[PDB]
Formats: structure tokens, sequence, C-alpha cells
């Protein structure tokens, strides 16, 4: 049982990329995590084509939970973890596929980023997320 779902994930892939971009730029997060945040929206573009409202929220909040920890990582607040996933929101509204475009327009993922917005907005400040290793592997 197998479907031809890597034809989003490439498209989907672009869309961290580029929402990412001063993120990535910064150091504060890698383009492997871009990609892994990329392959749930994959699957939430195509269930909107499919019309399937369950895998939307459930995709969604996977995404942003995942999503949620790549930030922190880097010692990112509240106020950088909401303009991250608002990046995300503009680079499928302006996507090249209308799956990634209709997704954008999702109330079902829509309303599991808020809950990623609100979670970092209950921890507000990071720990201290320093490192003094050079982890070169």
């Amino acid at each position: 049982g197998d479907e031809d779902k890597e034809k989003l994930k490439r498209e989907a892939e672009r869309a961290l990329s580029e929402a990412l971009s001063e993120f990535e730029k910064q150091g504060k997060i890698t383009p492997e995590t871009l990609k892994r945040l990329a392959e749930e929206i994959a699957e939430a573009a195509l269930a909107q084509q499919q019309g399937d409202s369950e895998r939307l929220e459930k995709a969604a909040r996977r995404f942003a939970e995942t999503l949620l920890r790549a930030l922190k990582e880097s010692g990112a607040s509240a106020e950088e973890i909401e303009e991250a996933i608002e990046r995300i929101r503009k680079a499928l509204s302006k996507a090249p596929s209308p799956q990634l475009q209709k997704l954008a327009n999702s109330p079902q993922w829509q309303t599991a980023l808020q809950e990623a917005i609100k979670k970092a907005r209950q921890e507000k400040k990071e720990k201290g997320s320093l490192e003094h290793h050079h982890h070169h592997h």
C-alpha cells in the first residue's frame, strides 16, 4: 500500500525553505528540519484535494508541535515562534501548488496553528538553549 505523495513533499519543502529563510540564515534552523516540517504539509495538502478534514487537523498539529521544538532549540521566544508560523502561512498562500494554496486557507489546518502560538506564549521565554561543543558529525 503506497501513494505518489512525493509530488506534494517536493513542493512543500520549498514552502518552509522560503518561510523560515531568515531562521536558516541566522543559524536558528536546518534545511533537513525545514524538509521534515514540510513532509507533514504534503499530507495536509493532499488531504485538501481528498476533502479529508480529520487529516488537516492531525497533520497541522503534528507539524506545529515539531516546529516549536526546532525553534525553541535555537533559544526562540513566543515572539519568534509567532513570526515563524506566519511565514509558512504566506509561503502556502503564495505556493506553486493549488493544494498548498487551499491548505493556507483551510480552517482545520489554521486552527491547529493557534494552539502552537498560544503554547509558546504560555512559556513566553527560553530556559537558556546555549551549546558548548562543535557537534561536527
